[PDB]
């Protein structure tokens, strides 16, 4: 019965300082939000760029629900802790070249990548290990507590995650 919203989160690329960000628009065709020191949304976005003309990052707020569609927080009676594990990656370089509707299984087994002979990106790399390391994967990052900050960075790679690539 425990639900995490949104079902699929959306963040956007940002040129600005790592600490200068906006938060997720609350509705379809809605403007992103400015936020206060507690990282709560306030007024809608004033400027999308900083004074240097760099685009600010737009973040995604994830909410946890339970019992009878009630929002669950660290400020809740029976709630001791709330821990999040996020695993982001980029397989782009290890996948097939884009050939429009080629590779799409909704058109049948005969429209599959192999049957169509869609070439791999970075075709020179044949071995599975070589292609495994064509991915940009820095492992998962767990994040609990009040006002925590943890980068998905090189260095930050946990000893537990044996196969990182970048």
């Amino acid at each position: 019965a425990l639900s995490v919203h949104p079902s699929i989160g959306v963040a956007r690329l940002g040129n600005a300082n790592t600490d200068n960000f906006v938060l997720n628009p609350m509705e379809i065709g809605g403007l992103p939000y400015e936020h206060d020191v507690d990282l709560k949304p306030t007024t809608t976005v004033v400027n999308f760029k900083d004074e240097a003309g760099c685009i600010r990052r737009q973040g995604q707020v994830f909410k946890v629900f339970g019992a009878s569609n009630e929002e669950l927080t660290l400020d809740s009676p029976n709630v001791k802790n709330i821990e999040w594990t996020v695993h982001l990656a980029n397989k782009k370089a290890a996948w097939y070249e884009f050939r429009e509707l080629n590779g799409n299984l909704l058109y049948g087994r005969d429209n599959s990548y192999s049957a169509r002979g869609v070439p791999w990106r970075n075709a020179s790399k044949t071995a599975s290990s070589e292609r495994q390391s064509l991915i940009i994967d820095l492992g998962p990052r767990s994040v609990s507590g009040v006002m925590a900050t943890v980068e998905i960075s090189i260095n930050n790679i946990p000893e537990t995650y044996l196969h990182p690539s970048y």
